[PDB]
């Protein structure tokens, strides 16, 4: 069944794969290594934006943040182009999710305040959603580079799925803020070859990707069936057998997602 197919994907890509799809009223949970730890990588940027939204009025989105070239210490497709002008908190949220912008993520972490440049506050926000598992210990780009087995900067497919479920389908955020998070994930630019590539075109997919060393490739998504039925899909992977320089394999995530989509259809 599904377990054997996931295991064959692991063999095919020389990878470790984790999958979680929460149960619904009519479907069973799908789980494969769902309670094993995997590095967040940039998937944390989605609940990070939720934390900032939660903690502030909507007018906070229009606050201008200034930063320097030396502040850019991670891949930052949007922030690279706005050193002179700055970026608003809302623009940083947009960039963090839609382009996986690392400087935007670090500035949003800083905006949360507190120890660890915001990382403790972020972890605290997850705790407020009942996630006692995940932890963020570093900012970008260090958080994507911990050795396999290190618990720093890790979550589990199970844990992050339940968090994303509350944020997008639940009531963790009031409707107006929830709609912002959902819109940013819906217009993500980095996910076409991952969960999106596993679901037929008549399914809606919103997502946030993560990529790291040791061949890390993650994607977390909410998907809607052609009749409007929602599901949460978390897929995480690494290729520790290839060492630090191992190439991430998007096709592994696309194949895993295709397996999931077939079961959910
Ligand atoms: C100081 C210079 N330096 C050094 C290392 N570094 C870094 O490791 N970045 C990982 C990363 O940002 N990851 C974010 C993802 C990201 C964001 C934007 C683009 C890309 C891309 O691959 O094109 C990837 B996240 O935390 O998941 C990363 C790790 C492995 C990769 O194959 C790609 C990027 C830097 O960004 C960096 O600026």
């Amino acid at each position: 069944a599904l377990a054997d197919r996931f295991a064959e994907l692991e063999r095919r890509y020389d990878a470790r794969l984790g999958v979680y799809v929460p149960a619904t009223g009519t479907t069973a949970a799908i789980e494969y290594r769902a309670d094993e730890r995997f590095a967040f990588c940039s998937t944390f940027k989605a609940p990070l934006v939720a934390a900032v939204l939660h903690q502030n009025p909507l007018t906070h989105l229009d606050k201008l943040i200034t930063y320097t070239s030396d502040d850019i210490r991670s891949i930052s497709p949007v922030a690279q182009q706005h050193v002179a002008t700055g970026m608003t908190i809302g623009q940083l949220c947009d960039a963090a999710i839609r382009y996986s912008d690392g400087t935007a993520a670090n500035l949003l972490l800083a905006d949360l305040g507190g120890p660890g440049g915001g990382t403790a506050a972020f972890t605290g926000y997850l705790r407020s959603l009942g996630d006692t598992v995940s932890r963020l210990d570093a900012e970008e780009p260090e958080l994507a580079r911990d050795p396999p087995g290190d618990e720093r900067d890790t979550t589990t497919p199970h844990a992050i799925a339940l968090v994303l479920q509350q944020l997008v389908l639940g009531n963790a955020l009031p409707p107006d803020k929830r709609a912002l998070l959902t819109d940013w994930m819906a217009r993500n630019t980095t996910g076409a070859k991952r969960i999106r590539a596993g679901f037929p075109a008549d399914w809606k997919v919103i997502d946030k990707t993560g990529t790291g060393d040791y061949g890390r490739a993650n994607d977390i998504a909410v998907v809607w069936s052609p009749t409007g039925v929602p599901y949460v899909v978390a897929v995480m992977s690494d290729r520790a057998g290839g060492g630090y320089d191992a190439e991430p394999r998007e096709a592994l995530l696309a194949e895993a997602a295709t397996c999931v989509a077939g079961v959910l259809a």
